[PDB]
């Protein structure tokens, strides 16, 4: 390699401070050290969870950072111990690690490896507690373990799934965190059951995810709920038997879907971060049996509330990071599963722009005109 | 049959207005209507459930009534249509209906019949909106469904359970509510899996009812909580191994548990009905795939809360009514696992009284002076 080894010029897009545009400048990415892995971003889109954290709204927002954690590459160079990946291979970063070892990656129902998220966390590396971006020898900071908005970046060995070699890197960069999110509701946590009813609150990506999926899974109904109408027919086309503005009712939206339901569905799915849309979706969850699964990402401090009644006769409360996958097993299934024809991931990518364009991309994106716009350096 | 199709004369304690005592006197017991059933009760239970509306404290109270809603008893005369039981069978009547066709008793995962409901929660029976207990003329209204402080009741056929003719009808008549609902809430509604690890919040009979279901799934470990340390004791015999009172201690009780485990218990148990321990016993469930049971019935006007992230990293909110158990399917099953030499019934009766002391047997319940405390005529 001319790169490996040596510390690497690129172009990123760095975030200095909180509520405030990106800078597209140029960055110095160091080598990878021990059990590290440098690998060369080809294709990154922009999620909800990046646009939230340059909003001054993380409590463990850490600026100077490097935002970004949907994205595909390949691998440039590894430090030293690592086996699992070899330079050439092609890699999906994840922001949810998988290590093997602890005792969540070995519970069959849980995903949430602590393997090293001590460190992405406060946005360092495990090997010696500081960064690997730098900028005029001043330190730039990692996001959420992969900081995938530089042309190159360095992340955990723990986190980069190898994926076919020969998936398209512009289409499969999604099934880094929004779409395999709704979709793992769906599977893992929910295990929608065939013959069921859904009710999605929120049509974005998440939302659309969790309406394939449960088309997938034999849903006898599914019933899609937004404040923005020119989301419902992208949503009949993934499958939505039902649309619903909550703006268009009186009652509260619970109580309407209570009413076109009965009872409450089997499943509902929270795909927004609102805590109000949350309690909701939980209590139009069918009566006696009813899951409601919490997808989306609220803001720090703020609470869920609702009567104990509701538990006591038989809905269930849970939640979901990152689908319940585990990420470095599953993630290369998701890529097989894309290679089979059976997915809609084509679907869900509705604007490809260069990443000099990135900070339009994120007022595209804070009017929810696009879906997912992928970037391409 | 000397009373069939008679009014019956009994003797019964008649709940004139909230808050006094109770009148130990003869009640007029109606023929059973059509899908009716008349029930020779031989042994009842107190519960607390039946002082909190004797209390005053029900919204859904309705005076004079007859409260009482643990028993266990003999079949006298059925109504027209009844063809479930028959004079003579050995019952247990439920406050919670089983009529097989509902869209809940079709459902593997609830037990909440909707058949009579409306009836028994305003303390009449289905057939014809009105009560069967007279005194003078004047009418005295039903609770529960069950009123089982009177020699004899009518109730509805999807309120009555057919059992072993060779059950001791004075310890069964538990089986109608507290120890089902803890047992149920450990084998129904979270499942615990041998080698589990628990904790239990509320020493009572349904805190009880929950350890030794879980020493019996096999649980490797067993936290009972109370903020009256004097129930540690009995609640050791029932297979406890570790005893916490959260006033002993100088932070929240969730750190407690969640530090004497390192990620919290895999299950957790509410049986009190106080909705901050309902957020203690959630938050305290173990990180990625813990489970939170409220047992408990709150007081009305109350509201759990939690932050949204402690569902997403993978704790499950759920409750449960009677266990689960399908009353009048499974009260049969119970009844005969008890005869088998199972399980600890026996235990929980703490005292053996006669009807005419109902009123300090009342006083009992309110002192602690009492797990279950048994009446006969
Ligand atoms: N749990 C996880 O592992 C995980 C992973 C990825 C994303 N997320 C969270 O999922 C959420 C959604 O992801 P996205 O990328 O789909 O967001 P997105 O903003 O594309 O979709 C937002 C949708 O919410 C709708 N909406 C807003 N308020 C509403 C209301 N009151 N009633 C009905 N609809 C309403 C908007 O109209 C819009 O369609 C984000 O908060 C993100 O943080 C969670
Ligand atoms: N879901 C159902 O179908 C069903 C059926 C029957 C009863 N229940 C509910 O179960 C609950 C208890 O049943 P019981 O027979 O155990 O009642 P009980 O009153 O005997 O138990 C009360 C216990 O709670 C403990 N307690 C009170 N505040 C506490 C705190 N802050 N922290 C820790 N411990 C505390 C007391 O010390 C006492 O031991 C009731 O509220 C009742 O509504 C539900
Ligand atoms: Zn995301
Ligand atoms: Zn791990
Ligand atoms: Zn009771
Ligand atoms: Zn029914």
């Amino acid at each position: 390699s001319e790169t490996a080894g040596k510390p690497i010029e690129c172009k990123a897009a760095i975030a200095w401070e909180a509520k405030k545009p990106l800078e597209v400048r140029t960055v110095t990415v160091a080598p990878p050290g021990p059990g590290e892995v440098r690998v060369q971003i080809k294709a990154t889109a922009l999620c909800q969870t990046d646009a939230y954290t340059l909003g001054g709204l993380d409590p463990e927002g850490r600026f100077p950072c490097i935002l970004g954690h949907e994205a595909a590459g390949v691998v440039e160079s590894v430090g030293e111990g690592v086996t699992s990946v070899k330079p050439g291979d092609h890699v999906i970063p994840c922001y949810q690690a998988y290590c093997g070892e602890c005792k969540f990656c070995k519970h069959p129902e849980s995903n949430l490896c602590v393997s090293v998220r001590a460190f992405t966390g406060k946005g360092v590396m495990k090997s010696d507690g500081k960064p690997r971006f730098t900028v005029d020898g001043k330190p730039i900071y990692h996001f959420m373990g992969t900081s995938t908005f530089s042309e190159y970046t360095v992340v955990h060995e723990q986190s980069v799934a190898k994926i076919d070699v020969n998936a398209p890197l512009d289409k499969v960069c999604l099934l880094g965190c929004g779409v395999s999110t709704g979709w793992g509701a769906v599977f893992n946590t929910a295990k929608v059951t065939a013959g069921s009813t859904v009710a999605v609150f929120g049509l974005g990506a998440v939302g659309l995810a969790v309406i394939e999926a449960a088309k997938r899974a034999g849903a006898s109904r599914i019933i899609a709920v937004d404040i923005d109408p020119t989301k419902f027919p992208t949503a009949k086309e993934f499958g939505a038997t039902d649309c619903i503005n909550p703006k268009d009712h009186e009652k509260p939206i619970q109580q309407v879907i209570v009413e076109m339901t009965e009872w409450g569905c089997d499943y509902t799915f929270e795909c927004i971060g609102n805590t109000a849309v949350m309690r909701a979706a939980l209590e139009c969850a069918h009566r006696g049996w009813g899951t409601s699964v919490i997808v989306g990402v609220a803001a720090a401090g703020q609470e869920i509330s609702t009567r104990p009644f509701q538990l006591v006769t038989g809905r269930r409360w849970m939640g979901t990071a990152f689908g319940g996958y585990k990420s470095r097993v599953q993630v290369p299934d998701l890529v097989t599963d894309y290679m089979s024809g059976a997915t809609l991931l084509d679907k869900y990518i509705t604007h490809n722009m260069k990443f000099d364009q990135i900070n339009e991309a994120f007022e595209l994106l804070h009017a929810g005109e696009c879906l997912r716009c992928v970037l391409t350096f």
